[PDB]
């Protein structure tokens, strides 16, 4: 049964026209797009989108003091907390803003290791140090120091599914059973 | 109030894997895509999205009928009938037919005088003598011969509104108000 891995053009990518330029990278690759659509979703939707484990948010809370450190900028002084999970909390909310702001596309792809064969093409979460020939690589030079003190996430243009249990969850979520045609 | 209009990648067209070679015409002119979906049509849905007033009906079979004189067809050994309208309907079937082989791609495009621009961008009915630059003649080289011979519609990639009337009608027959995103 051939896996299949959900794709979200973020709201940067779809007003700069990386649709068609990040569809011509999945297609060459051998993926086929099994669903298709452009929404606003509203912060509800992206809310109960992105998850909700302390594990998920206090991991994604020292990504953030680990880049505050770096800069030397003290957590307590930017968003009132040096807390991992409430921090995380402040992330989320900041990805709520991000992906609410314009319309997204989102995507099913579906060929043989879709999910690591994605996240290989659209490359590492910053797109400064992702390598050329990267969708992030080549498409953007945001950074993680640039957004920490713009107060924003990283505009990084799509989420990739990471994993084959989140593919089957994340791809639920957005498409009723037919509307995924294969 | 800036015009819009509605463009179908047929199921020849998504299956080539055509979907962002027309996404980027439309981007490189100056078009803005404002809704987008894959989806999956059913028979009555192509049915009630065609027209099935007696003047298309009639002036569809016309052209066939045309098409029959030139290649030395008996339309009544081939279809049955001679009948303009009763042939409008056959069509109207094999176009339903043909729309509902596999996944379509639907999609509004806005900008100045958007009704025009696509029907200049996508040119003529026949791919076979469509000029170089346009879509059909770019991407396609079925011809009205062939399909007949066939028993079939001419595979010409796309359907895009004939008249602004016609396109706030095809508009709201695939998107709700919230999917339309102004």
């Amino acid at each position: 049964p051939v896996e299949k891995t959900l794709l979200i053009l973020k709201p940067d990518a779809v007003a700069r026209g990386l649709v068609d330029e990040i569809i011509s990278r999945f297609k060459k690759a051998g993926l086929k797009i099994v669903a298709l659509k452009m929404v606003k979703a509203s912060p509800e939707e992206i809310e109960r989108f992105y998850p909700s484990s302390e594990e998920w948010l206090q991991s994604a809370g020292q990504k953030l003091l680990k880049a505050y450190q770096e800069l030397g900028i003290d957590p307590r002084a930017k968003i009132g907390t040096d807390d991992p999970v409430e921090v995380g909390r402040i992330i989320k909310r900041n990805l709520v803003k991000y992906m609410t702001s314009g319309p997204n596309v989102v995507m099913v792809l579906k060929g043989n290791r879709a999910v690591e064969i994605v996240r290989k093409l659209v490359g590492p979460t910053s797109p400064h140090s992702a390598p050329p020939g990267t969708i992030r690589g080549d498409y953007s030079i945001d950074s993680p120091d640039l957004a920490a003190e713009e107060g924003r996430v990283v505009f990084n243009l799509v989420h990739a599914s990471d994993s084959p249990s989140e593919a089957e969850r994340e791809i639920r979520f957005w498409f009723r059973e037919e509307e995924v045609l294969e």
